[PDB]
C-alpha cells in the first residue's frame, strides 16, 4: 500500500528569509544564505498551524501571501493593512489550515488540502508585481489525512516567459526511474495565460490530480491551460505503460514553447540508462 | 438548516429596457430610468418559463441574449435570426429551463441550472462587441431544487480592462458581516483573458462553487481563470476562519491588478468595525 | 437505449500520410491524395493498440505526435529522440491505451478514454510551429467500455485566429435534425486562448461532456476558455429543447468572433427547413 498522510493538527515553527540574489533577484529561503528561487516548499496536513518568522533581508520593503491557507487580516501580507515588513525587520505571519466538516446549517465546510503558493506582496507594486518577477514566490502544499504521498516533489513555475525564472532553454529538467510516484506542483505568475504539458504521461483535472477509483469523472489531460497566480498539483507514475525516455514537458503556446519553455522529465531504467538520450 | 431552492415550474413575466445612459454607456434595467451596469439580476428555478417584454429605448438596434437557458430560435437575439430589436422597438423575448431527467434512451439530461448571463448581439458589431463594451451585459442565476440560498449575491465582471464598466481603482467594493453567506457571480467579457482571486476566502471549482459533503473531488481554489463569455458562481462565508477584514479582491494579472482591477470584500464584526481599516 | 462502447483490446493497422497540399497547407490523409485539415478522425476503444504506418511524402522533416495515449519514446515523434521522419520515409509509430484499473499499491490507474489529438512536431521548428500552423493536427477520440456512441462526430480546431484553417466567416457549418446525437472534439492549436461558445445548446465540463446521474457535480457550460493544444469534447442532442434553428458557434472573445471564427450549427426538421434561414 501507498503511504499516505496522517492527520493533522499539530502547531509548526518556520524561519524564513527573503534576500537580494547576486544576480539580481529575489528569492525566499529557509536559511539566510539560501535563498531559491522558486522559494522552499512548505508542507502541512489539514489542521496544522503554521507560525513563520520571516526576516526581510532586502533594502526594500516585502511580504509574504499566501493562497488558500487560513489567515487573519494581520498576516495577508499587503501594504494596505500593514501586513508588510520594513528592511531588516522581522514579522511572524501565521498561516492556519482546516478539515473538512459538516456546519450547523447542514452545509459542507471545504478543507484547506490542495496545491497553493506563496509570494511578495509589495516589491515594485502594491501588488508584488516585482517581487513576483524577481522570483519571490514559492510552493504549499496541504495534505487531507489518507491521501497519496510522493517519492517526490518537484516544483514548475511558468513565470512570465521564463520557467522557474530561468534563461530560455535552460531547463529545469528533473529526473526519475522507471515506476517513481512523482508529484508535480505547477504555478504560473506574471502577464501571460500558458498550457501546460507532458509528453507521455496524464493526470486527472481535480484537487489531487489522482482519480481514487472508478466513479470520478474528472477529464484525463496532460494540457492545462493556465494564468497568473494559478496553482494545480498531480501525480504520476514515471514511465508507467510507456517506459524509460528524455519526456519534454513545455508550455504548448508554440512561440512560447520556441522561444525556450521547455524542460526534461529524464526517466531512467535502473542501469541510469535513457534510451535515446 | 440554511434555506435551499424549491420545486421550480411558474410562469414568471417582466419588463426589461435597453437605455443609453448620460455618461454614454448603455443599460438594461427593469424600469425606465433605472438601468444599471451590470444589468440587474435575474434568477428563477429550474422549470421555470420567463417572459421578457424588453423594449429598446435606444437611437440604434438592440438585442438581448442569454447563456445557458433555453430559447427557440426566435428569441436567440441576433440579427441573423431577426431576433434583434429596431430604435424605440418592443419584443418579448421566451427564455425557458428545464430540470434534470432520465432520457427515454437511458441517458441523463442535464438540467438547465447554473451561473450564466446575458448581453446584447447587435450593438457595434453582429456580435454586440460595441454593447458589451458599453455596459449591456447582466448576470442569471438558475436553481436547482434544494440547493442553498445566500443571504445575498454579488456580481463582479471583468469587462476588458473594467471592473463593472467603472474607472480604474473604483471598486466596487462590497461588504458583509462576519458570518454572512455571500454569493459570488463571476462574468467575464470583451478581449482579454482574467483571473480572478480572493483574499481570506476560497471555493470550489464545480457547479455551485460548494462542495455538498466529502465525495467531491472538485478542486478547491482562490484563483481561477476565466475568458470573454465565461461565467461561474460560488457562496463563502464571510471571514470564515479568518476573521473580519478588507479582503481584496482582484485580477490577478500583475499589470491588471496594477492598472486598477481591484476591490474590497470589506467583512465588518457586528460593531462595523474592519481590523485595519 | 443508446449505443455504448464494447471492451477494447483489439491490435489495429493504419496507413498515413503527409502531403503538401496545392493551396500551400500541410495535411494528414490516411489515403494518398485525400489529405485534409483538420486530419481524419482516429476513434479506439480503451485497450487497443494502433500501428500508424506512417509516409512523409513532403520535401521537409514531418513526424507524429499524440496526446494522451501510451507511447514508447520511439514514437514520441520529436527530432530529439529520433523519432520524425526524413522526406519520402516511412515510419511505424505505435499507440496504445489502456483501461483503468486497481494498482497493487491500491491506488487507481486511470485509463487512456478521453478526446486527444495528434499533430506534427518538427515542420518549421523543434515544436512544429510550422506543422501545426499549416494544418498538420487531428483529432483523436478513446473510448471506456459502456460509454454513449453519438450519431456523428464534428471536429472543431481554433488554430490561431483560424477554424480549421478555414479564411474568415467561412465556416465550417454542420448539419443534425433535431434529435440527433451529436459529437463535438474541440482542439485549440497555436498562440491564441480561445473561448469556444455554442447557442441553444451545453454540456457538462467533464471527461465526457456528459453527466451519467444526478451524482455528477460538474458545471453544466455553453462557454469554455481554451488554449494551445488544449482538447475536449461532448455530446449534444440537436434542438433539445430548444427546436430547430441556424445555431451560432464562435469564439467568444469579441474581436475573434468580429474577425470571423464563426460558424453555424444548421438543425434541420424532418422537411429539411430551419426556421430563419
Ligand atoms: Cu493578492
Ligand atoms: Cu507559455
Ligand atoms: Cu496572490
Ligand atoms: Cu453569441
Ligand atoms: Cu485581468
Ligand atoms: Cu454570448
Ligand atoms: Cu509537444
Ligand atoms: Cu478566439
Ligand atoms: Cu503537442
Amino acid at each position: 500500500t501507498a503511504r499516505t498522510a496522517p492527520a493533522g493538527g499539530e502547531v509548526r515553527h518556520l524561519k524564513m528569509y527573503a534576500e537580494k540574489l547576486a544576480d539580481g533577484q529575489m528569492g525566499y529561503g529557509f536559511e539566510k544564505g539560501k535563498a531559491s528561487v522558486p522559494g522552499p516548499l512548505i508542507e502541512v496536513n489539514e489542521g496544522d498551524t503554521l507560525h513563520i518568522e520571516f526576516t526581510n533581508t532586502m533594502d526594500v520593503r516585502a511580504s509574504l501571501h499566501v493562497h488558500g491557507l487560513d489567515y487573519e487580516i494581520s498576516s495577508d501580507g499587503t501594504a494596505m493593512n500593514k501586513s508588510d515588513v520594513e528592511p531588516g525587520g522581522t514579522r511572524t505571519y501565521t498561516w492556519r489550515t482546516h478539515k473538512p466538516g459538516r456546519r450547523d446549517d447542514g452545509t459542507w465546510r471545504p478543507g484547506s488540502a490542495g496545491y497553493w503558493h506563496y509570494h511578495d506582496h509589495v516589491v515594485g507594486t502594491e501588488h508584488g508585481t516585482g517581487g513576483i518577477r524577481n522570483g519571490l514566490y514559492g510552493p504549499v502544499i496541504v495534505r487531507r489525512k489518507g491521501d497519496v504521498l510522493p517519492d517526490a516533489t518537484h516544483t514548475i513555475v511558468f513565470n512570465d516567459m521564463t520557467i522557474n525564472n530561468r534563461k530560455p532553454h535552460t531547463g529545469p529538467d528533473f529526473e526519475a526511474t522507471v515506476g517513481d510516484r512523482v508529484e508535480i506542483v505547477m504555478i504560473t505568475h506574471g502577464e501571460y495565460y500558458h498550457t501546460f504539458h507532458m509528453h507521455g504521461h496524464r493526470w486527472a483535472d481535480n484537487r489531487t490530480g489522482i482519480l481514487t477509483g472508478p466513479d470520478d469523472p474528472s477529464r484525463v489531460i496532460d494540457n492545462k491551460i493556465t494564468g497568473p497566480a494559478d496553482s494545480f498539483g498531480f501525480q504520476i507514475i514515471a514511465g508507467e505503460g510507456v517506459g524509460a525516455g528524455a519526456w519534454m514537458y513545455h508550455c504548448h503556446v508554440q512561440s512560447h514553447s520556441d522561444m525556450g519553455m521547455v524542460g526534461l522529465f529524464l526517466v531512467k531504467k535502473p542501469d541510469g540508462t535513457i534510451p535515446g538520450y
